[PDB]
């Protein structure tokens, strides 16, 4: 629950985070490192509650990401971080690194907001995931209920409508990014804060738009267990254990089970096609069209950011993929809209 994490400052870093964008702007790597050492000596993370460790992972993660921006592996330099992060990871049962959950919904609104830089373009990513994530999560719960409901039941269509409504939040989030974040300023000023960090022999990618649980929607709604060697399934496979634990069993189940649409494709061609059954199948295509209204503008944005003109020193997002990945997720989704449009043609 996000409001009880956002209000916490378990490492007393609030004043520091008002200095951070200037610290980062003047490349003051010594205050960064001095703060990491101070933390591993001023706090026994073992005594933390779950909410405390989640907010600590947010704050420590961003200081760590700021050191890695300059090119220094932060745990390699402050060796005592490794057991500190170990202990945080045990309490949270999440990666010893911040994700878009800590960057968005668990990031406080207003004066306490944790930001890497003074550029207003940064706000376009934070607001983007802070809006997207709550609505996808609600859609996730509602979409899971469609499996155990008949197309002919109005309850099916009302759940799918509520889910398409909640997914629109991700549209609102990506529209907020498109208006606030300059593709050039992002690549040159923001992107280098989301680079991999080596912690205990493993490398943990930085925060990413792709960490919003939208892929969980995908897996349950249309991907399921039908594209076993996809590159999309490998990304999801790599994402499962970055998600909060609450979401992992849904995602694992859905990867191992036929999708809602694939089953509802079957029930449709095997039952008395009533008027409610078509409304029900039309509410599935509504959800998918809401996904398209997100992926289409998202694609253009990453395309402008990664053009020769604006890409700066990168050719990939923080998860290591080019725009080819988004093109592939978008075509998957487009093709799903074509299959439903076909089932519905009469
Ligand atoms: C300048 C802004 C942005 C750029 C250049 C960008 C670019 C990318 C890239 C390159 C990927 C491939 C995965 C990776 O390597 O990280 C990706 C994936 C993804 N990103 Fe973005 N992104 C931006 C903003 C956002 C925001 C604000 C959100 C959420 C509100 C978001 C949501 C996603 C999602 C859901 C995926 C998974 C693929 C899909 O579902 O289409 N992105 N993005
Ligand atoms: O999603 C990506 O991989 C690139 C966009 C991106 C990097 N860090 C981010 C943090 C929050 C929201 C979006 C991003």
């Amino acid at each position: 629950i996000s409001n009880e994490i956002s209000k916490l400052d378990p490492l007393n870093l609030d004043a520091f985070f008002n200095q951070l964008p200037s610290l980062n702007q003047n490349l003051e790597v010594s205050l960064l490192i001095d703060k990491l050492r101070e933390i591993t000596k001023s706090y026994l993370p073992t005594t933390f509650s779950i909410n405390d460790a989640l907010a600590a992972t947010r704050d420590l993660g961003m200081i760590m990401s700021s050191v890695r921006k300059l090119g220094i592996q932060p745990v390699s330099a402050v060796s005592d971080l490794e057991v500190f992060l170990e202990t945080l990871s045990e309490i949270t049962n999440m990666v010893p690194r911040e994700t878009s959950y800590h960057y968005g919904p668990w990031n406080p609104i207003g004066e306490r907001e944790r930001r890497f830089t003074h550029f207003p373009d940064e706000r376009g990513l934070i607001e983007g995931v802070r809006i997207a994530i709550p609505g996808i999560e609600l859609a996730i719960r509602e979409i899971n209920q469609l499996s155990n409901l008949s197309l002919n039941d109005p309850a099916f269509e009302s759940l799918a409508k509520s889910a398409a409504l909640h997914v629109y939040q991700a549209v609102d989030g990506i529209g907020e990014t498109i208006k606030k974040t300059d593709p050039y300023v992002f690549s040159h000023e923001l992107r280098p804060f989301f680079d991999p960090i080596r912690i205990g022999g493993k490398s943990y990618i930085g925060a990413g738009g792709g960490q919003i649980p939208l892929f969980v929607v995908d897996v349950k709604l249309w991907l399921g267990n039908h594209s076993p060697n996809s590159e999309y399934v490998s990304f999801i496979k790599d994402s499962v254990f970055y998600l909060p634990p609450e979401l992992r069993p849904i995602c694992v189940d859905s990867l191992l089970e036929p999708s809602v649409i694939n089953q509802k494709f079957a029930e449709f061609g095997s039952v008395e096609i009533t008027d409610q059954v078509i409304k029900g199948m039309e509410s599935l295509l509504s959800v998918i069209q809401v996904l398209l209204k997100f992926r289409k503008p998202h694609f253009q944005l990453a395309q402008r950011t990664l053009s020769k003109e604006n890409r700066g020193n990168y050719t990939t997002g923080s998860a290591g993929y080019t725009n080819s990945f988004n093109h592939m997720v978008l075509e998957f989704t487009i093709e799903v809209e074509k299959q439903i449009r076909a089932v519905l043609a009469p």
